[PDB]
């Protein structure tokens, strides 16, 4: 069973223009989500600590990226602290907002597309080799879920039945067909030690057979 949901009007507007804008810095995109999953990480780290039964679903923090050339998907798996139902439909558009508009101001008062971390919105930067983005995360609070977009100003969610995480968040990016580079581990290693070297957490490079 499936839910289909719009898009904030102001997230709407950015995916479109971060698709629709000839940029050709797209390697950001990598810098981003895995500084989003460093935050999750921190997050069930701290809570850990005047909890520790927060870390039953598992012990490891880490960060796994897994090319995949037969797919043409690239997936960033984090053991961060996840995400509710909650989440994914309405709290983490609702923080997003205020960032999203002040975005696109700055836009066009100079800025240009590699600041969107700093206005806390990063993960819409995938949308820049990305076609269709899938989210497979799982909270200590809630059940497993799947998150899907292919842009257009509609997204899903739904009950995940695939193989159990845990906790955590899985960034599955299914790449556009001249993206393909990022399929690549010279290029990949090439993107983390540029843009990640000082990441708290190991980030380990699934290399292909
Ligand atoms: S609101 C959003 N990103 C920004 C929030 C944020 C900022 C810093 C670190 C971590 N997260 N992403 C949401 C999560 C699912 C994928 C798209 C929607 C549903």
């Amino acid at each position: 069973e499936v839910e289909t949901f719009a898009f904030q009007a102001e997230i709407a507007q950015l995916m479109s223009l971060i698709i629709n804008t000839f940029y050709s810095n797209k390697e950001i995109f990598l810098r981003e989500l895995i500084s989003n999953s460093s935050d999750a990480l921190d997050k069930i780290r701290y809570e850990s600590l005047t909890d520790p039964s927060k870390l039953d679903s598992g012990k490891e923090l880490h960060i796994n990226l897994i090319p995949n050339k037969q797919d043409r998907t690239l997936t960033i798996v984090d053991t961060g602290i996840g995400m509710t139902k909650a989440d994914l439909i309405n709290n983490l558009g609702t923080i997003a907002k205020s960032g999203t508009k002040a975005f696109m101001e700055a836009l066009q008062a100079g800025a240009d597309i590699s600041m969107i971390g700093q206005f806390g919105v990063g993960f819409y930067s995938a949308y820049l080799v990305a076609e269709k983005v899938t989210v497979i995360t799982k909270h200590n609070d809630d059940e497993q879920y799947a998150w899907e977009s292919s842009a257009g100003g509609s997204f899903t969610v739904r009950t995940d039945t695939g193989e159990p995480m845990g906790r955590g968040t899985k960034v599955i990016l299914h790449l556009k067909e001249d993206q393909t580079e990022y399929l690549e581990e010279r290029r990949i290693k090439e993107i983390v030690k540029k843009h990640s070297q000082f990441i708290g957490y190991p980030i380990t490079l699934f290399v292909e057979k």
